[PDB]
C-alpha cells in the first residue's frame, strides 16, 4: 500500500451522513451514507492506504465506516465487493458506530 495525506468532513443527520474527502492528485470523494450516529458536522485528517489509487478512484461505488475504536475508519469497494483502500482519520464525535453507502470520486469538473 501506498499512502497519502487526505482530509475531508461529514455532515450527519442522525440516519443520513454526507461525506467529503479530498484525495491525491486533486480527486474528491462524495459519499451518502445510512448510519447510526449522532448528528453534527465536523472536519477530519487522515491518511489514505491504497494499492492501486487510479483503481480506487475509478471503480469506488460504496463505502463502509466504522467509528467504534480509536480513529475514524472508512473503506472503499468497487461494485463486486471488491476493496479498494482505506483511510484512517482522527475520531469526530458526530460519527459513532458504523454506517456506510454509496460514493464516488471526481476530478474538479464535477461539482
Ligand atoms: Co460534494
Ligand atoms: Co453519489
Amino acid at each position: 500500500e501506498q499512502q497519502y495525506d487526505v482530509h475531508g468532513n461529514v455532515i450527519s443527520a442522525a440516519v443520513y451522513q454526507k461525506f467529503h474527502v479530498y484525495g491525491p492528485e486533486d480527486m474528491v470523494f462524495d459519499g451518502d451514507a445510512g448510519g447510526l450516529t449522532i448528528p453534527g458536522a465536523g472536519a477530519f485528517w487522515g491518511t489514505l492506504f491504497t494499492s492501486d489509487l487510479q483503481r480506487l478512484y475509478k471503480d469506488t461505488v460504496s463505502f463502509q465506516y466504522n467509528a467504534l475504536g480509536t480513529y475514524l475508519n472508512i473503506n472503499f469497494f468497487d461494485s463486486s465487493g471488491g476493496f479498494l483502500g482505506h483511510i484512517q482519520a482522527g475520531a469526530v464525535s458526530a460519527v459513532v458506530g458504523v454506517g456506510g453507502g454509496s460514493g464516488s470520486w471526481h476530478n474538479w469538473e464535477v461539482a
